[PDB]
């Protein structure tokens, strides 16, 4: 891979893997969501970064992801190359933002498109906070500074509120639990493992009948390598809504919410 | 990736990614499972196999390959960034089954890093019984593989050939209730190889994945775990540090797995 000419850009192609597909034998949402993981690290090295700045490292802050949104019009067959173009943008004092565009390596049209949001954290003490001017002008240099946006729309369901799912879920998945594949290298749960869980309350009969079309994901809290999940889903709606939550087995503290769309094959 | 000059053997390279590594910067053994996974589909592609791998007899006799043992030895696991070449190969057992064996090296100084091999055996895929493999059905693949032994582990008396006790209850270290998930499952809804990997070293205490790096491991594979079980990983320790596992279904105690690990202090 390779930041773009103007050097405010970053793209990388993929050759999809054998274990990456699922029964339609085209990569699964999670592939996706790994596959844009990786182009954001790799954007983030080739920028200078060994993720923090001068002024997050000395003031021990980290990025944490607050939400996630994924559309995808058609997913990559195993063995074709995906094109993912990967770019930042300052949100001003709230966070930043990352969009990602997905291509057909061979046709180049546009075959799916993710925006996510992601905000400052103390990495000790757990609090979030707004970004700081000092911190701002150390990231805005690797931006575009005019808006360049994935989803763009009037009215996108990127930036749509999501509701907590009532008491009782229609369909439920209970005792999930991290295994160390779900582990990052810092020992933390992968963001990818939270949309895992939410669509195991999905039943079979629906991942058979449709495809994934759009996933939008709140992040609340983080599951400890030592803790329990329960996945919970209502149907909420030819296109099949659903409203989801993940929540801890004991208290059913809040860990996620969202929202998934599915259409017919 | 490609087929050599021969066309005896498949060679590709892997760019190591973010989520592919561990707490100490480096693939785990997973993501070297996964590779070698990929590595062999590749080859089967390369050599004629359809996508939808069996041979033209196997497919008029419903059979296919199950791996029946796995065994996978790291020096040097490589990092996050690093590229590393797998270069894999197959060999006729007779009518035992078939072998396929891996080289791992780093792609820029080229010494080897890892080394693996598996024992794929018949079976029907509607009654799952193990057959021997037929003559037929030899002399259709015969003709991808090498002719004169080519074995990455030759030494007479190698951990590979090692048969495994049964761990006896009760065991000292216990992971209960690991369930796969969708990601866990292949493109023919079947509990992917390198699941069972992950279950077996569940049971291995954070405290000695922290102190220790993965050197050896040896899995037998005695039956598959549906979409719908619930497994248990054990563990207990045989001595460098070895270990002896057991993978069972929750309920009756029906074995899936058993194995071992070896592993070196950091
Ligand atoms: O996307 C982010 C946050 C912003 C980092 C950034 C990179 C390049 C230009 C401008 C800003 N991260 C990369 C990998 O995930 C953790 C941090
Ligand atoms: O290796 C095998 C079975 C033998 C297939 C083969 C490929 C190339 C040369 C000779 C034989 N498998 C890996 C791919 O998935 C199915 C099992």
């Amino acid at each position: 891979g390779s930041l773009t000419e103007d050097g405010l850009s970053y793209k990388e192609k993929f050759v999809v893997r054998s274990y990456e597909v699922g029964s339609n034998k085209t990569a699964t949402v999670e592939t996706i969501a790994n596959l844009l993981q990786e182009v954001g690290c790799n954007h983030a090295q080739s920028v200078g970064f060994s993720a923090t700045t001068t002024t997050m490292r000395k003031l021990h802050l980290i990025w944490v992801t607050a939400r996630m949104h994924i559309e995808i019009y058609k997913y990559p067959a195993w063995g074709d190359v995906v094109e993912i173009e990967t770019w930042c943008q300052s949100e001003g004092r709230i966070g930043t933002r990352r969009d990602w565009i997905l291509k057909d390596s061979v046709t180049g049209e546009v075959t799916g498109r993710a925006t996510s949001k992601w905000v400052m954290m103390n990495q000790d003490t757990r609090r979030l906070q707004k970004v700081s001017d000092d911190v701002r002008d150390e990231y805005l240099v690797f931006c575009p500074q005019e808006p360049r946006l994935a989803f763009p729309e009037e009215n996108n369901r990127s930036l749509k509120k999501i509701p907590k799912l009532e008491d009782p879920a229609q369909y439920s998945m209970i005792g999930l639990k991290p295994r160390r594949a779900d582990l990052d290298m810092n020992q933390h749960v992968n963001n990818v493992t939270y949309i895992g869980w939410v669509l195991e309350s999905i039943p079979q009969e629906i991942v058979d009948t449709h495809e994934l079309q759009v996933i939008t994901l709140d992040y609340r809290r983080e599951c400890q390598q030592d803790d329990v999940v329960d996945s919970l889903t209502t149907t909420t709606s030819n296109d099949s809504q659903f409203l989801h939550l993940l929540r801890l087995s004991g208290d059913g503290q809040e860990i996620n919410r969202g929202t998934t769309l599915w259409r017919k094959k």
